[PDB]
């Protein structure tokens, strides 16, 4: 019943996340990281980019128990951008405009994080994560 116990602090740390995917995933500018890049119309990918990344398939990851603490979602969100740059980096606007969303959604992210996670909920979530690890 500790798990139990630690299930529910997890959850609602799960509807936290969704929550905020949520709110990124809806936000216009967000639109190309919203899904998978496709490798029909993008070819080259999954060649340069070794771990792909993307809003959907963070929620599918919230929802497979992936994430214990809010950094190990900002991790993800951190790998969409990483990705971006990695793969856009010209001097062409198009790349510009790709980087410039990169980079706000991250800072977008973290500023989410920063003002709504109540910080020992979060101190919580990570021994549990912790103690997890140590059983």
């Amino acid at each position: 019943s500790m798990e139990d116990q630690e299930e529910n602090t997890l959850r609602e740390l799960r509807l936290f996340l969704r929550d905020v995917t949520k709110r990124l995933a809806t936000d216009k500018r967000f639109n190309i990281f919203s899904k998978p890049v496709d490798i029909e119309e993008v070819s080259d990918y999954l060649e340069v980019i070794k771990e792909p990344m993307d809003l959907s398939t963070v929620i599918t990851k919230i929802d497979k128990h992936n994430y214990l603490t809010a950094k190990d979602f900002l991790k993800d969100i951190d790998l969409i951008c990483s990705n971006a740059l990695e793969y856009n980096p010209d001097k062409d606007p198009g790349d510009k405009i790709i980087r410039h969303r990169a980079c706000t959604l991250k800072d977008t992210a973290h500023a989410i994080i920063a003002a709504e996670l109540d910080p020992e909920f979060n101190k919580l979530c990570e021994e549990i994560k912790e103690a997890r690890i140590k059983r």
